[PDB]
């Protein structure tokens, strides 16, 4: 900003920005010609991405590969990914670049390395305070399919949820799963609405002695890709963080190892903020059951 200049920009590293008439200024004077930009929200390239989401996989390998032959044509070219404020989408892209382009190998480093670029976090609360769980769980998704997939999506795995089972319950809602409800999205659209104490398209069984809840889920289509799950509920003291619901998270079919995925409070939306550890406890997990389609 000793040039004057007074945007909300980073670079990341020397030819990776990040950044939230002046803008378009700023690239003609300092990047001539040199510059590509990302609308995460005609040197132009848009996804659109809804807050606190992810892209799906497909969307960050176009991505991957719009960016690579851009930054391999010259050595001067800088790629710029923008968004409301720059933050968990961005993070999302710039740490899959970053991996992709070889200056770290995990996808941990990466994210780390963007938050304490980015924001005044460094390092230690970066996980929660710059990124969702399935912003991760993406970056992670990226460095596998670039470890073991040889940069290519994996097989296509299809699938129906049979069942889903949540721990930790007491003090989550209602207690026992009778305020919970659950919808599955596919490619922007409602696939599925189990709500638990009604049996519709399920049926809930509570054990007091686990704390738990268990539901059989009904009627589920055939999933494939990139899946959102998201909860809701009619209680008063569980609080919409996020995505305008108490919490949800996105995976991706053909990743999923075996008949199940479960994940822990910080691998899922909204309860992985530690504002919100006295509703979710250490062990709430959330765990979908599958069948093969």
């Amino acid at each position: 900003r000793k040039d004057g200049f007074d945007l909300d920009l980073t670079y990341v590293t020397d030819h990776v920005i990040a950044m939230s008439g002046e803008v378009s200024r700023f690239f003609k004077t300092k990047h001539p010609d040199k510059f590509r930009i990302y609308n995460l929200c005609n040197h132009v390239y848009r996804v659109m991405i809804d807050d606190h989401n992810v892209p799906t996989l497909v969307d960050l390998l176009k991505f991957i590969d719009d960016a690579k032959v851009w930054m391999t044509s010259d050595p001067d070219h800088v790629i710029a990914i923008h968004c409301k404020g720059g933050k968990g989408r961005t993070g999302t892209l710039v740490s899959s670049w970053l991996l992709e382009d070889g200056k770290f190998d995990t996808a941990k480093e990466a994210l780390e390395y963007f938050g304490s670029r980015r924001t005044d976090f460094e390092v230690g609360d970066v996980f929660q305070g710059v990124f969702t769980a399935s912003q991760i769980r993406y970056v992670g998704y990226f460095e596998k399919i670039k470890k073991n997939y040889g940069g290519q999506l994996p097989p296509m795995k299809k699938l129906k949820v049979t069942g889903v089972t949540i721990t930790a319950i007491q003090g989550v809602g209602r207690g026992n799963g009778s305020d919970l409800s659950m919808q599955i999205v596919s490619e922007r659209q409602e696939v599925l609405l189990c709500k638990f104490a009604e049996g519709y398209n399920c049926a809930l069984q509570y054990d007091a002695t686990d704390d738990c809840v268990t539901c059989e889920v009904k009627n589920c289509p055939v999933l494939a890709g990139d899946i959102k799950v998201r909860f809701m509920s009619t209680s008063k003291s569980l609080p919409r963080g996020y995505d305008n619901c108490p919490f949800y998270f996105w995976f991706n079919t053909s990743l999923v190892e075996g008949d199940h995925v479960t994940l822990k409070r910080e691998e899922i939306d909204n309860p992985h903020k530690k504002k919100t550890w006295k509703i979710y406890r250490d062990n709430f997990t959330v765990k979908l059951t599958f069948s093969d389609a």
